[PDB]
């Protein structure tokens, strides 16, 4: 209102502090063109904007298993004051760290830990997504029949399936829906091997919820797609970030195309880089639960190769999801 008792601080003699982020990745590794990527792309643009680069300022710690957890956090204490641990599975090793170092700030991406100052968690509406990718998944299917591939059994991907399924059915419950969980977000394997039962039952469309494990989905996908015509071809839906790139094949009738029907997007990047800047400016959101949602635009949809009415069914699916008339289960 007034500040008569003032002083001039001359700009040359200002400084903002910095802070040193990392994440510590789960079992996909930087490289599942998904979620652990997502959130290294993200730290990778944060590290951009700061003028910083790979070991100067941020850095990620990959995951071998549940046991290097806690070894990678307790490395990341060293030089980092700002530590994501990416995925679920990170719950306890976070617990853990965060007591262990309450003058440093961690992130849980997918859970909540409650009561503790120097933890925030970061949660995503991935069943709304879900939605729409049921909704996309229902107005192409030819054979009224679509594959949904899981990770890990988890509330997490509970989500993801309750709303593929709901979307499906609020277009057409006569569609079936096979579910079948790789138990691992790190086996291309046993991605191939299931989307190879999927497609060969009958589905047309695969939606792959299983990170770095999915590379075997579209490895399957390319095999049947080419060694038949472009009219014939088979679907998978992208997850976590546009997976557009991984769906380019040739036909087997010379016909250069792509697979990739849709992308479930979860803006992870967009999260690390958001909570890092608040981190540095001293507003770490310790202790609070931030949740992203179709409403913000922390998960969406991108409509890559869907036809006209597809993209229609979604956008109207997305308005009754924003308005409140249509409500995802979890
Ligand atoms: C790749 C990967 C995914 N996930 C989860 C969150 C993603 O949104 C979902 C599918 O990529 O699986 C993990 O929990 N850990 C992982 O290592
Ligand atoms: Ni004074």
């Amino acid at each position: 209102s007034s500040h008569h008792h003032h002083h001039h601080m001359s700009g040359e003699n200002l400084y903002f502090q910095g802070a040193s982020a990392a994440i510590v990745t789960d079992t996909g590794g930087v490289d599942d063109k998904s979620f652990n990527q997502s959130a290294w792309e993200g730290l990778q643009a944060w590290g951009k904007e700061h003028n910083l680069s790979k070991d100067n300022g941020f850095t990620y710690f990959q995951s071998t298993s549940e046991a290097d957890y806690a070894n990678n956090l307790q490395q990341a204490a060293g030089s980092y004051n700002l530590i994501f641990g990416v995925g679920f599975a990170l719950n306890n090793a976070v617990k853990d760290a965060a007591k262990e170092h309450t003058d440093l700030n961690y992130v849980l991406i997918d859970d909540v830990i409650k009561d503790q100052k120097n933890v925030a968690s970061v949660t995503f509406a991935d069943n709304e997504s879900g939605y729409l990718a049921g909704v996309a998944a229902a107005k192409t299917t030819k054979t009224k029949q679509v594959g949904f591939v899981g990770g890990i059994e988890s509330e997490v991907i509970s989500r993801f399936e309750a709303g593929f399924k709901a979307g499906v059915a609020s277009v057409d419950p006569s569609i079936k829906v096979q579910v079948d969980y790789a138990g691992s977000f790190g086996d291309a394997a046993k991605g191939k091997t299931i989307a190879a039962a999927q497609y060969a039952a009958g589905a047309d469309i695969v939606y792959q919820v299983a990170g770095g494990t999915g590379a075997g989905v579209f490895a399957e996908a390319k095999s049947l797609n080419e060694s038949r015509p472009e009219n014939e071809k088979v679907w998978v839906i992208g997850v976590d970030r546009d997976q557009e790139a991984e769906g380019k094949y040739t036909s087997k009738d010379g016909k250069e195309s792509n697979f990739v029907l849709v992308s479930t997007l979860k803006q992870v990047g967009t999260t690390v880089k958001d909570i890092s800047n608040k981190a540095e400016r001293g507003e770490f959101p310790g202790g609070q639960v931030i949740v992203y949602s179709l409403k913000d635009k922390g998960v969406d949809l991108a409509v890559t190769n869907l036809s006209e009415e597809g993209k229609k069914a979604v956008e109207d699916a997305k308005a009754k999801i924003l308005d409140g008339s249509v409500k995802v289960p979890e």
